[PDB]
């Protein structure tokens, strides 16, 4: 059934985990992602970079293709995770696809709350664009939060008449703010992540009082005609199941090439801990492979 690594990551996961209700200070919640995150492959290389005003590093794996960037929005609700909690990830995403990746360091909530982090995005992919990278060489990729901000960056590129890159990747893309999706109850037993009673509390203070069904904080309900060829990756085993199963579903009746991957047993986000997870690695390959798919036509 399921592998042991994921069996004893879960085991692991629940042991740390805060219990349910407790309310953990912003800032300490900020501190433990960073105190935690796991370091970059010794064969990552890194520059860093000003882009829209925001802080940035490229991160290139060996191997990128020359001519070709990933616009990369990592996870962390909106309201925490930065270049250092992702670079570990997104250098096996740079590995994989064989192409360098741009990690954005967007404004976070509550001091900058919606729609700061998708202007952000959305800057930084114009700047791609003027750096003179082709849309065709382009792909954008990001993990929950930073999976749903792939699709408002889209959006709002799209309605600002910016050509569209030739794919998009959300990983276990929160693309709903109401949060209000079966999966959040016919999932929450299996999902060994937390919460969340947390997560509406992200949502409170990313949108800070902004309409919850706004396309660019939940593209679920956004017009989504003329985006590129995606790839949505979830586990089958998290909260954020019907997100993706949703955007599938929108995607698809708005004309978008979409690919719905449903990773059984797998967890939020599963391929941020590769380094100890076969299926993450393997994810990861795929997200690459279906990269450089997309590229090649
Ligand atoms: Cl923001
Ligand atoms: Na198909």
């Amino acid at each position: 059934m399921a592998g042991p690594e994921i069996v004893k990551l879960k085991k692991i996961l629940r042991e740390k985990a805060v219990p349910p209700g407790t309310e953990v200070p912003l800032d300490v919640m900020r501190k433990g992602m960073e105190k935690v995150a796991f370091k970059a492959a010794d064969d990552i290389q890194v520059e860093q970079v000003t882009v829209a005003g925001c802080a940035a590093e490229w991160v290139r794996a060996p191997g990128c293709q020359a001519g070709k960037a990933i616009l990369y929005l990592h996870g962390g609700g909106y309201v925490m995770g930065s270049i250092n909690t992702h670079r570990s990830m997104v250098g096996e995403i740079s590995r994989a696809s064989q192409a360098a990746a741009l990690l954005l360091d967007y404004r976070l909530a509550p001091e900058h709350p919606f729609p700061a982090a998708v202007e952000d995005g959305v800057a930084a992919y114009r700047w791609l664009l003027d750096q003179g990278f082709k849309p065709q060489h382009l792909s954008i990729s990001g993990d929950s939060a930073g999976g749903g901000l792939v699709l408002a960056v889209l959006v709002s590129a799209r309605d600002q008449g910016l050509p569209m890159p030739a794919s998009a990747i959300p990983i276990s893309p929160w693309a709903d703010m109401t949060c209000t999706n079966d999966s959040f109850k016919t999932r929450a037993e299996a999902d060994p992540m937390v919460a969340p009673g947390g997560i509406n509390k992200m949502a409170a203070r990313y949108l800070n009082g902004a309409d919850a069904k706004h396309p660019y904080a939940s593209p679920n309900f956004a017009n989504l005609k003329g985006l590129p060829p995606l790839l949505i990756h979830v586990g089958r085993d998290e909260v954020l199941l019907d997100d993706s199963i949703k955007l599938d579903a929108k995607a698809k009746a708005d004309g978008v090439k979409s690919t719905l991957e449903i990773w059984d047993d797998m967890i939020h986000v599963w391929h941020a801990f590769h380094p100890m997870l076969p299926e993450g690695k393997q994810a990861i390959v795929r997200v690459g492979e279906f990269m450089r798919e997309q590229w090649a036509a």
